[PDB]
């Protein structure tokens, strides 16, 4: 019926599909900058006509949201994936392979699509970008909306010490603020690269600035030796044998606190992102403190500050002084009442891929994804795609996987949002 | 709200007479729309008012803001007009439910109108909030000399910053000296603060040597 | 016209049910009063319609513009609410005669309201029009083939910059092709604009070699 008709649509809308994602992957979008990104995807909306508006904290990082209206009476479903991307050309801080094509340009080749900005997330995006216009020019019959929501600042970035305000902001002017600000519905699926499989748990985070004290410092013609590590007055050395305690703390953490859900399950994971003491520019006395930030996953049902205290009892133990500061401190959910979406997902990917949806692996649904603010929200929402994950990480999509996607979307959309809401 | 009409016309030219509703301009239109909202509003606090542990939530409505044309050009009646509706929502009430009561208000008029949701919160009863309450109870009635009084709808049916500690897993409830500002008072006794800074205190002395 | 209410609440404190006319909503209040200007409007049209030489005035009224509250601070609604009226006149109304009306429109329903003029400009009949009307007649019966019509109502209900001219001694007359974009039209023929051309030409030639 309207099914076979999309399908068909979708077909011959290939050459769109390959070009939307190539175009939108191929501008620099690090977070922080997805201005240009946001602009593209907005006037991709307004030329298919889907009336979209700039929503956001900052004029140049906005989040994008239109839609799609349906004739009335049914439920309505968001599609979202975020605009911004990992890679700054400067992060050479993080990675030794700084600037390879592969994270800041994308191109298609032999029925494949190249890049991480593709990966995460343009590809998705393009994916339900081409299914939302396909569903429109095709006159597929909705009684619910459709909401189409391209979000800023979904990567993990926080500002912390120094670094406050507009360059260093994400999640808190993303798709929660979207939400917030207008971009509701019944249900939200969140398009991301997950090869075709659903989840509807993820986990929460708090970052903790860990900062060792010790001192006196000296000018190091005076520095005393020999000094036991733990009772060195460089916060630095202290804090090295800090970093191995919490290195063992982080190892057993994961597995404590590893929970099974209907969802998917939570194995809640710990790492140092970070690490600074004194300046590079004035070495001549060492500090007298020394500061590392830890990134550590919670899963749904874990208090942030339980998990500051058993990193306080790691100090402890060690017989440290050190100040154990939360800067980061987000939610995670399971989605309540997603059946009507998982129902009409399953239905969907098992008619365009073939066979039951997979479980999902832990890692993704551990993490962060917009499902939290949707579920928030009270907007049952999971996270489903085509692609090996980013963070896998994959480096190119097939077409023909895109194109599945883009019709499971399209058929989620004709089943739940003709629905009774 | 945007009720929609037009087609625009210079003065000289506009029709007349027509029916409200019928009406070319579209604040005229939205004159009467108004109506039938502020009818609803009526009856809306009633349908949705709801008794939790925490307090009763007579969730209201209101029309904070209209515009229509703009002031600098009004040679050429508006083809729309738009208001904007502040509309409390108890815990349990989900945004799109309303959204789209309004809407059939609307269509029951007949009129043809966009309702555009621009801002929507959710509102929380604190959960586990049973060690704050009791800790705050116990200064209270040492300080202020009797037991708590559940406090009226209004400071129940708000928007405080509750909300997004109970939100975020942090029990949370709100307590203060004075009348309400919303509401109309204009005034603070000394002594009544210099009770809520006692009551303060004694509640973080109690709570703060609890353990977690 | 600036109706007024009060006094403003935070929305959780809203009285309902109140009668409209009654609404401590400024909003509330305007939207009858609309109602009634309306009314009036009907009538104003019909009662200081005027035969002229120059036309037939029907002074028509339309309500251009509505404000009440901002957008942007929408949690108490607005203890006042303006509309901007745009009311013709024929040549031989007083303006304050029009506001004295539109005041006791707002006196019947019993509403507090400022009524404030912020525009007023004259209309003229042309007097002495003869020789530039007589030079265009016969260059029109000869270049368009037919006596001249009178105007229709609109468009000689309206502001034209024959008002200055007149205003100022200096006779003058609207004419040119085409239906009025106020109406409104959305092109002109070529062939109507080469006439309106030689119409001009050919009452200068005319008028201009006449003795002052
Ligand atoms: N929650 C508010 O702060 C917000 C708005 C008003 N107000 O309308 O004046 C009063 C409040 C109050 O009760 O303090
Ligand atoms: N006098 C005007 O120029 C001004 C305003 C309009 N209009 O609002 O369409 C029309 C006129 C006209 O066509 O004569
Ligand atoms: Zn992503």
């Amino acid at each position: 019926n309207d099914v076979a008709k999309v399908m068909k649509t979708l077909d011959g809308m290939r050459e769109g599909l390959i070009q939307t994602a190539v175009e939108l992957g191929s501008i620099e979008a690090p977070t922080g900058r997805e201005g240009a990104a946001g602009d593209y995807v907005y006037e991709w909306m307004a030329r298919n006509g889907f009336g979209p508006e700039r929503v956001g904290v900052f004029d140049d990082r906005f989040n994008v949201v239109g839609r799609l209206r349906g004739t009335g009476g049914g439920a309505s479903l968001s599609f979202n994936s975020h605009l911004d991307t990992i890679m700054a050309r400067e992060d050479t801080a993080r990675f030794a392979d700084a600037n390879d094509r592969i994270y800041h340009e994308a191109w298609h080749e032999e029925g494949r699509i190249y890049g991480y900005s593709v990966v995460n997330c343009k590809g998705p995006m393009a994916c339900w970008l081409i299914a939302a216009k396909a569903l429109k020019e095709a006159g597929a019959a909705l009684k619910g909306d459709v909401v189409l929501t391209a979000v800023c600042g979904e990567i993990d970035c926080e500002p912390v010490d120094e670094f406050q305000g507009h360059d260093y902001l994400a999640e808190d002017i993303g798709a929660r603020y979207a939400i917030s600000h207008g971009a509701i519905s019944d249900y939200a699926l969140v398009a991301e690269a997950t090869n075709f499989k659903p989840a509807w748990v993820e986990a929460g985070k708090v970052f903790l600035k860990v900062t060792v004290f010790a001192g006196p410092s000296r000018y190091t013609p005076y520095v005393p030796r020999p000094v036991a590590a733990l009772d060195s007055p460089n916060a630095i050395v202290r804090m090295a044998k800090l970093v191995e305690a919490l290195e063992e703390w982080a190892d057993n953490y994961e597995k404590r606190y590893t929970r099974e859900y209907g969802g998917g399950t939570v194995v809640p994971k710990v790492a140092i992102g970070a690490i600074r003491g004194g300046v590079p520019y004035k070495i001549y006395a060492f500090p007298e403190l020394c500061s590392i930030y830890m990134d550590i996953r919670l899963n749904p049902d874990t208090n942030p500050l339980v998990v500051q205290r058993e990193v306080e009892a790691v100090v402890s133990k060690l017989g440290l002084k050190a100040e154990v500061k939360p800067f980061l401190f987000r939610r995670g959910y399971e989605a309540q009442g997603i059946e009507p979406l998982q129902n009409a997902l399953e239905v969907a990917h098992r008619e365009v891929v073939g066979r039951p949806t997979e479980r999902p692996g832990s890692p993704e649904c551990s993490m962060w994804r917009d499902t939290n603010p949707y579920n928030e929200l009270g907007i049952p929402s999971l996270t489903y795609g085509c692609g090996g994950g980013a963070g896998g990480g994959n480096t190119y999509f097939l077409v023909d996987d895109m194109l599945k996607a883009a019709k499971v979307y399209a058929m989620t959309a004709m089943d739940l949002c003709n629905r009774t809401p």
